[PDB]
């Protein structure tokens, strides 16, 4: 519910971060560079601090566990425009909680930041990512084909976007 | 009264978390020396990369047993027109008591009596009435109202610009 | 007309001569990102200092036969707020022949179509009313009148602050 | 008729002009600038850089005639942003068909790049067309992604795989 | 059984150890160190740096079990050395097998990794089968290659690739 | 008369400068610093670019003969005033200059730098270097004893000084 | 009773504070601060420049009393600024007479230095008269010299000689 | 014949090297990082002008024509072993060259710079080249399988060696 | 024997203070990278000078239990002549064992097995006969006899310079 | 006696050098530069740790205690010569101490710095300590006149010297 | 007759060459050098140093006569060592009575320094002869003091005092 | 005689190609400061990267009329033990002349009566027995026969070490 909290990304936060990917078995990035390690990481956070491109939040409930990670990349100020991701971590998942970060996330995107239009990619193997996703509202732009080398394959993931003018309406 | 007791010390490193404590319940995008922020961490280096910048002077109020009341800053700051902006804040649990008008002197005995300035000017929101009623019975003047300045809370809107002289403040 | 043939290129150091060729004849306190100078080799450092910087962009008007004509400027750019201030000079020798409206096109033009921006303020002396028509015409808009703003030429002097919206620049 | 060549510091002036003309804001690595001084430093800040590769096009009398740029590259996902621009003097002289594919084939054969994809504005149908008969297909049309030029255009993404290129 | 994890700063002390025993001259990077102070410095150093990426193995009680290398990566020929270096405590409990394939696993699912060659003493013949039932190959024979405790031994290169990694 | 121009220095004014010193046969300033030879001054030079303490000009004729150096030292902006220094060439000396100047030096600081106060020294064996300014409306307000080192002996000088409401008046 | 010991790093924060109190603006090796991070910094950055020198007093129990500065030190002139500042809490308790001879004694049989001067206000008649009975004499009256505290006040300068100090 | 000069390399040298590059439409490397521009390698010759894991030699006539250059590379001081690379320029190809800076080759890496193994790597569709470094007495110790990817093709290689000892006997 | 258990290890910071007292024994002027020095913070700052420095090698040998015995250092390291020298020291309170040959072999093992080392010399001076019975009982041969090379401990001395190649310690 | 023990220097000694310094009421010196405050020694120490031209010793009787500092300076190379310099701290004065430390001194000078001449600086005010030096051999070598100012006057000093030559028969 | 002017970069040449002639080691505030580049580098990294001045002698037609140098200067104790170079071609001609006066009186009237000594070698009567007829007085006779051409030769140090020379 | 006239001057970056030129007629690995190099680039940058170098000195030698005859240098040098390594090189266009032993005068008149050194050693190849006898000639004796020291034009050789000590250079 409004349970979830929203809270700017500290150093402290940084091992939250590290343990999002582990479960992942694909690349990790920070501000475009590639990562594995907590040390990569960690003078990544600290040579990007200043840096405008991106912009990342924690999720923490009323008690402060760690349920998840709402993160904007690819930041354009010239076009309004920026990317979007998220991670809810494998104990908080399938409990509703996706949709209210989304809004929460679009939220900031539009009334803070003043943004034109946030995107996202979702694989095509993910069905009800997607659909999700369009029950927030974002529509299909594109589907970029063989886009990733995600898991021993080629993949192909929709680009969905919402607009300023439709979130706020 | 007990206003009497406030007093100002400039800000330092060790006073961040109260600064990070204050744009939590500000939700606008908060400043350093003309560069935005969110974390703490973020505040921080850029207080580092500022130590040494004469464009903005902060200071921290406590009363008489230190607990923390609010925060004055004066930013832009020509000495070729020796003018300024000037902000106040006060923490929440601490707004129910009338310290606004008593730091205002302080700020404005600050930049006029020490600082040696001409001009202070501030901004308003045009929706915050009580600011301005406030800033006017302190002898400020409406000079501009400002039409879409700053992007704030879903919209763009309207501020007061106002202003008092060094001669006003001073001349009997 | 001979207007249509003005030319904004970027300005590059072999540019600065032209530049502090502009405040011997302006006899105002020249700046470079909020520093003030004297000498060419003032500006030339000022202007290494400050090849990387976001807040503020310059471009140089030359003729269809590269004469120089004037300069454009545009300072103080929150990409927050979107909203800068523009000023303008154009050399003595080519200021009986109207070509300020064109360049003040040309300055909108580039921060609403392609910077994307929302907001364009200027100063303007109240003493200078000759300024203040001619913005008013392209649709700039009093918004303040600063009181003893800038110190100018022996005394301070009162400003007009004017804007134009994005919105109005663009729809039709 | 047209060599393609690695750019080198002397080619700046040349890449600097064609951004007066193109109309809108010009990037090196990501960084903005409009001032050659600005681009100038950039250069030598990026000159081992690996996500961005330029080629510049020349001619018998040693004419510049126009650019190529990979940018974008990405190592992992083995795919890059590709951009074409020509001088407008040598517009209509129908060379690019080829430097595309000159590009390509750097990108494919040289590069072992897996896919290459561009944009192109919607209100340029010519282009898309263009594109489509060297091979690039659409896959995205991007709603009101670019402020260009007064509003948020609409534009193509299109794309081709190394497979397709070096099997067509 | 086994988890493979990134190698951090924590494990330096664990790395440094597998060479007093593994008895030759010990690289970071291709940089020499003998020195735990050394091996920390250039640590440091290539933090970022992208040609060599080593995975630490762990077990339930979090013990320091063995060491997966990959060095000498290239990203345009897609290519990379591999090594292996189990604590000699852990020596004989079969594990190498699996070790080894996680290790091609992620040269080849998560790097896109094209091939992966690896030096076997030709005087270590035990090494040179297991690995060929992990579906490396000898493709050379080098003749008094290395210098290792006190002659220019003899040592095989063996290979495999992601196409016969993936489709075997 | 209007003839003189004064001019903001540059690099190339260097060289001038220099020779100013050569005659003078005491220890020669540059931003609190002192130096002998052109390379310590253009160090120095190079060094203080970007201070604000202190201010140069030159005096040109309109032949663009080199006449003389007005320098305001020790600029205040707290307190608002600047001492203030003069040195007019050999060849240039007693030709009724140094007025135009000195009046060209405060028209400067109270019209366009807005000081408060300039002040200045002079030695007390000087005379109608005293008197001279006392006709542009300087007035002592201090006899400091012994205060330099100029010469083989402590010598006494003046302070002087004009106020900014004096001067506009 | 007080001994007269060089500043270290450790005595900051009590000069610090004896600028809260003393109400205008402070300067360190000419550089203002009002923070005591500026401060600090500065402090290193000057730590052996000799411009500048600053004794702290203390008492037998340790405590921290005043403060005595020679600034704007010359050493072709052989002449200093000398200031005091005693903590508000010690201040009227007669202390001044022996540090300002105390500073002078340094001044003058250690430094050797041929002159010192301070500035007083002219709104401080008791302060002008302790300084001509330690052998202070006026040589200035300098006119709306200072901003302080709203108004442009006057000040005496006023100073002693090496010769009349140790000839005295 | 003895004709043929080698030299060390300067950094007049430089553009000479480059135009051995566009000929070959493959990846130029130099101490193992790539380029394609004259100032990519200029940064790079500057850069490892102190390193020692490399060297090279330019062949140059009696007239002195750029004839062509004679590289090792991967220079092993613990091994005593490094690879050895050549590149005859095209208008001097077909000549007869090659062999006499193989030999050259061979000559300064065993009797001056005392290593103990050359070996290099010739494409398996380069018969005639193999058959020539046979002549000169390199043995085949590995046919190593889609090693590069050059031109449009992963390609196979033989790694072909001679011993010190052989060379000097 | 128990000389059987004694190992090398690669010497680090930490090890320093061990090496620092071992010239209060020496009394003669100890190196560091051709650098002398004395106090123990000397030694410290120019340890980090060169860490990095392929020049020479350091070992510390520890028993199984890992009490401090002695000290194998290589330097003056031509990879182009492929030639060393070494020394080495026992820390006294083990002086008593026999210790040497052993470390001795440590050495020449690391030099000529891994190092891919040609030659390795040492100096002793002549008023030390049993260091030199010791090396030529290893093989070590004297190849100089350095006339009042080395100022020690009042006068200049002699010095014999010994040397064993890897064929000889190799080739069965 | 043999009590007395020579260490070379390290920062911990540091405090006890600053306390050899308040009573002294002269001007303390590190490597020729000038201080007062233990943080401008230690930035002192820390510039010089690497500096050949000085060289220090704490003297410790066989508890520890600590008894003084023995110090060359201007230790010269090239005419291989030094001046030395002694403090004996207020507690552990008048106890006969002196001449065995500057025997020490002597003896690690000559013996193994290697020096050829040893010479000192004393105060004409100080005849006990000129009549020490003398019974051990130093020879008065000049009267140097109003050298140094010291506590409110010129003074001067008395150099003596010793030759290894003497010392060593 | 001659000028003294303050040295410049341009004189380096010419003080370097008094050195191959000189025949000692010759130093830049303290530091050796034998190379001009040595010479130059040391020349920049002490440009501002004031322990050491250098006055550079100049005649009508701009030729370079000699050197004068004090080093060692000392602004507590106010001295300065003191010497003098004439160029072997310029040797007998009289000037230095003049110079070392001029010297002095730098030293003396516009850097109020109190004491000034210079060193002499014992083998040289002539020049101690002169120096006694400047007003300097011999105050030691440093036994074999510096190894010069072969052997520790003995120095005159030489000394004269401000008020000697001010008031003589 | 013409020896007379032989002057030796401190090395300086404008002699390195000079330097450069007697490699190439050396075919041995040319060093500086204990660093290889091959091209002249690679000397370049060494001799920059040693100008405050004390362990080295070099000296050029020019004739009277300033045509280059051949280099003397000195390295190795401890102010500790006072020693030092001295090498000598002439010019092939000028090695018709005999001027080696009036160039080793004049290295051994610098490093005895300037310098202040004790002893001076070289190394000389057992193959050039020229070599030996004229440094014998000037007093240098041989202290060693280093037994495959130096690495040399395709095999290992043996080198004479010759030494000459200050008192005996001086004491008549």
């Amino acid at each position: 519910n409004s349970q979830l909290t929203l809270r700017a990304l500290e150093r402290g936060d940084l091992r939250f971060i590290h343990n999002l990917n582990n479960n992942r078995n694909i690349m990790s990035y920070w501000f475009e560079e590639p990562y594995e390690s907590f040390d990569e990481l960690e003078e990544l956070y600290n040579k990007h601090i200043h840096d405008n491109a991106e912009r990342r939040f924690v999720v923490e409930d009323a008690q402060k566990n760690l349920i998840g990670l709402v993160e904007l990349i690819e930041i354009n100020y010239i076009h309004r425009s920026a990317e979007f991701q998220i991670i809810i971590a494998p104990e908080h998942q399938g409990k509703g909680f996706a949709r209210t970060l989304i809004n929460r996330a679009l939220d900031y995107s539009f009334t803070i930041l003043n943004l034109h239009k946030i995107y996202l990619h979702v694989a095509v193997e993910n069905p009800k990512a997607v659909h999700l996703y369009e029950e927030c509202g974002f529509v299909e732009e594109g589907h970029l084909v063989e886009e990733f080398f995600i898991n021993g394959r080629y993949q192909d993931v929709k680009r969905m976007y919402i607009l300023q003018s439709k979130y706020l309406n």
